[PDB]
Formats: structure tokens, C-alpha cells, sequence
């Protein structure tokens, strides 16, 4: 009944690589958890080969080449779910350095300002404006926050609305303060950039969850397959 | 055929722990609550049905074992519930304290406008009250980075800036007397956000506590299913 035994470990092997991989998107991909899955699946690897090598009825071989081959889908999907969140980890550096380039250019903005000689009843008009922008970015930031916090479609559409609305009057804004057209532009740009930083999020959080959707079709057939196994040896 | 039921027992079992490691990736929502809760007693009912069925001593109080962790494994798994009820609770207090903060920053801008005073003063004093408010975003932000990421080090660097944001406000009494009623408002609400931090904080705490509880319990409850799954075998 070694064979039994044998189909044992393996469905062992199984659940201790989905309890991992469930792990993984808890630790929020991290790469230490990545690593930890990644073993798992060895694992579970290491053991379909070797059965493969042991079994001997051409319906257990064949079962244990479909397991195989399920596996080898598996481990794409998996690199999938790796590559998505490296981008969003990449994302989020990208964010918060585009946001901090867009802080620190209506810092100097506004320095510039207060060093200025002109009128005070002008420069509290400018500081005004300039800093109802900074601190519309800033809400910008949080929504967005808010979105990375909680993946939901509403989060998302919110926090990339409310961006959207930040770069029109900013757009309104150079307009409105035309001398300082240089400053305001590396501004905008840098929103620009950060704009584009939340939608490769998103498009990575999309990744994710399509390779999410994937493993789960994976599992589901490895279990079925791998259930097959034990029913041949358990009546036996 | 008991082989076969307890079959079903480590079937059952596996889909549980599938079920609680789906809780959390859903950041703890009520649905997938709900599925958790479906799968424990899904599981609770198999142990209860073998209960009554399997005949052998050995049998019999290794159900009860089972049984016994099971008791143990519902009590963590509402504390993880009560967890994630509180920092959602949490959450919802600090978009409310600050918002209230935000709006008493508000009224106090613009009942400093209705004064009359010179231009040069008018400027200074929109420097500082500009400087409170975004010294206050820019923690809501470290603070959500704190909630996207649970680390000691989001969380002590939130406190840190929170707490350099109330001793500002202070100072900011001193810089505007004459608006000393205004700002103690907005502090009460920095305050009152502070306790909400504070409270998603412990809540987190627990809900880790109760998931380490449960990893313990579902490796109790898997070495005594294979025991019985041994005996079966061995028969
Ligand atoms: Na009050």
C-alpha cells in the first residue's frame, strides 16, 4: 500500500501550496512570502516527477502527466501573480517620488512668491491659489491611498476622477498665473507622471487578480486529478 | 465507508482553512465572513455526524479531540471578526475626526478674512494656518499608508507625525491668540483622530493574536484528522 502512501504526500504537497500561495497575496506579495510559495510548489513538483517515475499503470502514468501539465500552467500563472506585484510595488515608488517632485515644485513656487517684491494684497492672492492646489493633490494622495488600501472598482474610479479634476485646474491654473508658467508646468508634469503611476496600479492589480482567477481553475483540477489517484490505489 | 467519512472530515477541513486565509485577502468583509462562518460549520457538522457514528474508544475521543479544537478555533475566529468590525469602526472615526478638523480649519481661515487688518499680516497668518492644514493631510497619508501596510514602522512613524501635528497646534495658539476657541476645536478633533488611530492599532493587534490562534488550531486539528485517517487505513 505504498503507492497509497506515496498519493498521500503528494495531496499533502497540494494544500500545503495553496495554503502558501494564499499567504503570499496576504503578505501583500511580498518577496519573502514569494519565496516561501515558490518552495511549496517545488514541493508539489518534486513529488508529481518522482511518482512519475514510480508508477507503473498506464492510466496512474498518464494521470501523473496531466497532474504535470497542470503544474507547469500553474507555475506560469504564478509568475504572473509575481510579475503583477513587482508593478505594483514599482508603481507605488513611482507615485510617491512623482508626488514629492510635484510637492517641492509649488514649494519653490511659493518661496519664490514670498520672496518676491510685489504687492502683498498680489502675493496673498498667488499663495491663495498655490496652496489650494497643493492641498487638492494632497486629497488627490489620500484617495488614492484609499484605492491601494481597498482594490474596489469605486476606489478606483473615485481616486482617478478626483486626479483627473487636480490636473484641469491645473491646466486652468497656469492660465490664471501666466508668469509663472516654468514652475506650474513642473508641476503639472510631474501630476501627469504620477497619473500615469495609478494606472499602471491599477493595470497590475488587474494582472494579479486574472492569475488569481487562473490558479483557482489550476487547483481545482489538480485536486480532481489528484483525487483520481487515490480512488485507483484506495481500491486496491 | 468510515475511511471514505473521514475523507470528507480532511475535505471539509482543507476548504475551512481556504476559507479563513480568503477572510483576510477581502480585507475582512462581511461576505466573505459569511463564507468562513458556512465552512467552519460545515466542518463542525462532520466532526458531530462521526461523532455519533464511528463505535471505537480511540475513535470516539479522537472525535472528541476534534471537536474540542473546534470549540477553540469558533472563539478565535469571532475574535478576528470583532478585529476587523473595530478597525473598520476605526476607519470610519478617523475620516470623521478629520473632516470635522478640516472644517474648523475652515471656518478659521475665513473668519480671518472678515478682519480688518493689513495686507502683510493677512499673508503671515494664511502662511501658518495653510502650514497646520497640510501638515495634517500629509499624516492622513502616512496613516493610510499605515492601513495599505501594517508594518511597526508605518505605524510608529504615523504616530510620530501625528503627534508633531498636535504639538504644532499648540504652538499655533500661541502664534493666534485671538483664535484660541477655533483651534482647541480643531485640536479636540486632531485628539479624537488620535484615538482612532490608537484603536485600528489594538484592533490589528488582535486580529493577528486571533490568526496565529487558528494557525496552531488548524495544525492540531489536521495531526488528529490523519490520525484517524491512520486507523481507518490500518483497518
Ligand atoms: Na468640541
Amino acid at each position: 500500500g505504498s503507492h497509497m502512501g506515496d498519493i498521500g504526500q503528494l495531496n499533502k504537497d497540494l494544500t500545503d501550496l495553496r495554503i502558501a500561495r494564499l499567504q503570499y497575496m496576504i503578505a501583500n506579495g511580498d518577496d519573502t512570502a514569494a519565496a516561501n510559495t515558490l518552495a511549496k510548489l517545488d514541493a508539489f513538483s518534486k513529488q508529481q516527477a518522482y511518482l512519475a517515475t514510480t508508477f507503473k499503470s498506464p492510466e496512474n502514468v498518464k494521470l501523473l502527466g496531466e497532474l504535470g501539465d497542470t503544474i507547469s500552467a500553474y507555475k506560469l500563472s504564478l509568475n504572473k501573480m509575481r510579475q503583477g506585484y513587482d508593478a505594483t510595488r514599482a508603481a507605488r515608488v513611482s507615485m510617491d517620488s512623482s508626488a514629492i517632485r510635484a510637492d517641492q515644485a509649488m514649494d519653490a513656487l511659493s518661496q519664490e512668491v514670498m520672496a518676491r517684491p510685489e504687492a502683498d494684497s498680489v502675493r496673498l492672492a498667488q499663495y491663495q491659489l498655490i496652496s489650494k492646489a497643493r492641498q487638492q493633490l494632497l486629497q488627490v494622495r489620500i484617495d488614492v491611498r484609499g484605492y491601494i488600501a481597498e482594490n474596489s472598482s469605486a476606489n478606483e474610479q473615485a481616486a482617478l476622477r478626483q486626479l483627473d479634476a487636480a490636473l484641469a485646474d491645473t491646466d486652468n491654473l497656469k492660465r490664471q498665473l501666466p508668469s509663472e508658467d516654468a514652475r506650474l508646468q513642473q508641476f503639472e508634469n510631474a501630476v501627469l507622471a504620477y497619473r500615469d503611476a495609478v494606472r499602471q496600479f491599477r493595470d497590475a492589480v488587474a494582472n494579479i487578480t486574472t492569475s488569481r482567477a487562473e490558479m483557482t481553475v489550476q487547483g481545482a483540477d489538480i485536486v480532481k486529478r489528484s483525487d483520481a489517484l487515490y480512488q485507483i490505489q484506495l481500491e486496491r
